DNA sequence: CCGACGTCGCATCAGC
DNA sequence: GCTGATGCGA
DNA sequence: GTCGG
């Protein structure tokens, strides 16, 4: 990409602040700057030119000038040399190992893939499955494979109850030619904002996907959110497909548009859009958009009959899913 | 300057 | 057990 | 780290 060197540098800084410094707001600010630069349609010539973009301030502009002049960033060259930072950044690549667990593991002398495998009993269930599929989860999913996965999920869900509707969201819905995982929004008319007329609505879909050996492992599961592992079937004598991460979110059927807005993302697009709502005097979540009173307290949900109604309230022109890849 | 920064589900743990 | 952080994830 | 009042 046009400014890939700069955006990679800012992404590495963001990951450092999240994993090592445990500074969540610095992480978000580095990712916001990388995102705005990533869609900037010129090859950046200077820090000053980048500082014109919202989210790029004085410090990033200085780093951009250093990187443009030398091709590298001294602050990052030193981070890469630091063993504790190196170890923490590696351990946090395992699903279920976050910043705190990674620092505790290094304290205990658990620093490598070899160390993790030797100490499975030090791992909670989520972490244990993240270690099991460590290599698989860093592989990307071709859209063609997403389409086969979509076919299985939709057809199995229809076999449980033809009134379910499953919608694949995430980067797939944004039209990406590959995805990092599969995100499935699920609705059923028995589950609305007003009542749950049927129990186990998420459970029985998960069970059916387990029965046909599509879902293979469970990271976490509740009444409305499943987080797990799935795998396409392979043909005779074929090498197996990698195992893939799958998230399934059951959303009240009447709140589908807020739900599909949220689950289509991207994550930065959601942050930007929800920050804009706040400035406009609204709060948006995966269920509702509600006004803010003078006291900063959310009011009653506003009527929503399309994704576009949500954009309208906050005075944004509508953006198709393919233009939300921030 | 400096307060705010998106919002929430599930797993885990501490205190009662 | 309940409740309210806190961790990690979407 | 950046922004807006
Ligand atoms: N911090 C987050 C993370 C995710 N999300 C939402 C938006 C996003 O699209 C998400 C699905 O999570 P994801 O991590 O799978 O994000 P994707 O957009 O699908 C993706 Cl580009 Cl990271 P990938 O999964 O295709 O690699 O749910 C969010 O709102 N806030
Ligand atoms: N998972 C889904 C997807 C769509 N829908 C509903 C919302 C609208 O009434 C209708 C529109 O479908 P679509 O947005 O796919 O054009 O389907 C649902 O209830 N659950
Ligand atoms: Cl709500
Ligand atoms: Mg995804
Ligand atoms: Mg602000
Ligand atoms: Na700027
Ligand atoms: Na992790
Ligand atoms: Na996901």
């Amino acid at each position: 990409t046009l400014n890939g060197g700069i955006t990679d540098m800012l992404t590495e800084l963001a990951n450092f602040e999240k994993n090592v410094s445990q500074a969540i707001h610095k992480y978000n600010a580095y990712r916001k700057a990388a995102s705005v630069i990533a869609k900037y349609p010129h090859k950046i010539k200077s820090g000053a030119e980048a500082k014109k973009l919202p989210g790029v301030g004085t410090k990033i502009l200085e780093k951009i000038d250093e990187f443009l002049a030398t091709g590298k960033l001294r602050k990052l060259e030193k981070i890469r040399q630091d063993d504790t930072s190196s170890s923490i950044n590696f351990l946090t690549r395992v699903s279920g190992i976050g910043p705190s667990a990674a620092r505790k593991f290094v304290d205990e002398g658990i620093k490598t893939l070899e160390d993790l495998r030797k100490n499975e009993d030090k791992l909670n269930h989520h972490q244990r499955i993240g270690l099991k599929y460590f290599g698989d989860f860093e592989k990307r999913i071709p859209r063609e494979e997403m389409l086969q996965m979509q076919d299985i999920v939709l057809n199995e869900v229809k076999k449980v109850d033809s009134e379910y509707i499953a919608t694949v969201c995430g980067s797939f819905r944004r039209g990406a030619e590959s995805s990092g995982d599969m995100d499935v929004l699920l609705t059923h008319p028995s589950f609305t904002s007003e009542s749950t007329k049927q129990p186990k609505l998420l459970h029985q879909v998960v069970e059916q996907l387990q029965k046909v050996h599509f879902i293979t492992d469970t990271l976490s599961k509740g009444e409305t959110k499943f987080m797990g592992v799935c795998q396409l079937p392979s043909k005779n004598d074929e090498k197996e497909y990698p195992h893939r991460r799958i998230d399934i979110r059951l959303i009240p059927k009447d709140q589908y548009y807020c739900g599909v807005l949220y689950f289509t993302g991207s994550d930065i697009f959601n942050k930007n859009m929800r920050a804009h709502a706040l400035e406009k005097g609204f709060t948006i979540n995966e269920y509702t958009i509600r006004p803010l009173g003078v006291t900063g307290v959310a009011g009653e949900p506003l009527p929503v009959d399309s994704e576009k109604d949500i954009f309208d309230y906050i005075q944004w022109k509508y953006r198709e899913p393919k233009d939300r890849s921030e």
